[PDB]
């Protein structure tokens, strides 16, 4: 027992990451097989930050004007193109630490690892979510451009996330490897609305059962609800509404706990209009929403 | 910006742990140069757990009866030892995957990263603090028996802990990688008291500069106070005492800042006292104290 925020291990993708360069500006790179890929910002200057011509910018670089190392070795480049906001360096060489790999555009509401990186060296490594609008919270400083997130499953790595920006709000937005980003966001430095975020209610649910399956018991109440008075609670307090789909995911956690989902919406909504009351649930004074069912059932069995 | 807790890229790690089973029994080993290190445990049965006689057990048992494998490579084990809590299989091959690495005993308030295991396979990261009692507020299940935890500094890992067991009330006990319960643990099966645990307050402290440094900045306030004084709130609220010490460790933060360690610590004090009145800092609503100053200008610089 007990319940932590708990990252996947990071080893298969520590394996991925080198440095790559271009001009004056170094970022950290993702080398799959013969590809390496990189936010398209490598290949920018400070005097046009504001609005890059990435189109022109990229016609005055070469192959050889992107170096890329991968510890201390380095890589040739044999050919180079931009999609959407990534760069996509063609080298010579596989990379033989190469794992299963997919990539794979998440939904808002799904959790991933991070692993920080500066000049292709990782960090450190974080749970986090993507947030109804499609930011994240992480931490991330100076040079992590090009940081990844990720799940794994059995060996298999699923690329989710690569790191482009800090809104002037502190808040982080990036593109799946695609080089599509989340969210709205424009990949030049410039204040951009991220629009209003919700709770991840799902995951509250989720996080409940967690709570209760550590023995975390004194939210749970006499009480029931209905979806339609549980919705009226969750926009007050600007919560997503719960769907079927949502009660259908967190039937496993129901049968296990024995708490039916409309009973544990009930503690919620008591949660919700009441507060905590000075009290704590597995060792939050807040309601947590980053941890994904799937999460929970990992973590808790 | 931003502020996570967060682990160490848990790859050099990963590349050492293996499954050991000895009869019935199955846990997770920590594979180092030529020598396998795990918990005694594997040479217990259900039936004696209450208080096993371990230097009996272990005269039962022959080099043959200790299965090794790191992943589906088996490993041929030509000597066994005990030594305090740990068993030390000597294999006939060196780890290729061995990283250069030291065996360190941790302090009380210090942190850690643990990669939780489960058949010799790794299965995730976090970040935690010894607590002062001398556990640690994990999340283990079954199986998890010889997880370790680890520090990371350039390359070098040092190994601080290995996990044995849980005691009734939820938290975990371990040992160092020599066999030394951290605290007046033994490894049988038995309600066993803590004792009093207190809050880290240097690290608490720590956790304030970072929330000042990310411009969460609504608890400073007026006033200043003396070591003497905060002393005494400190043990109304049973955190630990404040040293000079402490204050010289936090003495970078405070430059950084501006802000001297006995104003921080006024600020602390009212936050003690007046509670945080439903606010947040660093999107916790309690005060966190699993961060060290060392970890603090890491992940802040
Ligand atoms: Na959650
Ligand atoms: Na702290």
């Amino acid at each position: 027992s007990g319940f932590r925020k708990m990252a996947f291990p990071s080893g298969k993708v520590e394996g991925c990451m080198v440095q790559v360069t271009c001009g004056t500006t170094t970022l950290n790179g993702l080398w799959l097989d013969d590809v390496v890929y990189c936010p398209r910002h490598v290949i920018c200057t400070s005097e046009d930050m504001l609005n890059p011509n990435y189109e022109d910018l990229l016609i005055r670089k070469s192959n050889h004007n992107f170096l890329v190392q991968a510890g201390n070795v380095q890589l040739r480049v044999i050919g180079h193109s931009m999609q959407n906001c990534v760069l996509k360096l063609k080298v010579d060489t596989a990379n033989p630490k190469t794992p299963k790999y997919k990539f794979v555009r998440i939904q808002p509401g799904q959790t991933f690892s991070v692993l920080a990186c500066y000049n292709g060296s990782p960090s450190g490594v974080y749970q986090c979510a993507m947030r109804p609008n499609f930011t994240i919270k992480g931490s991330f400083l100076n040079g992590s451009c090009g940081s990844v997130g990720f799940n794994i499953d059995y060996d298999c790595v699923s690329f989710c996330y690569m790191h482009h920006m800090e809104l002037p709000t502190g808040v982080h937005a990036g593109t799946d490897l695609e080089g599509n980003f989340y969210g709205p966001f424009v990949d030049r430095q410039t204040a951009q609305a991220a629009g209003t975020d919700t709770t991840i209610t799902v995951n509250v649910l989720a996080w409940l059962y967690a709570a209760v399956i550590n023995g975390d018991r004194w939210f749970l109440n006499r009480f029931t609800t209905t979806l339609n008075d549980f919705n009226l609670v969750a926009m007050k307090y600007n919560y997503e509404p719960l769907t079927q789909d949502h009660v259908d995911i967190l039937g496993p956690l129901s049968a296990q706990t024995g708490i039916a989902v409309l009973d544990m919406c009930a503690s919620l909504k008591e949660l919700l209009q009441n507060g905590m009351n000075g009290r704590t649930i597995l060792g939050s004074a807040l309601l947590e929403d980053e941890f994904t069912p799937f999460d929970v059932v990992r973590q808790c069995s």
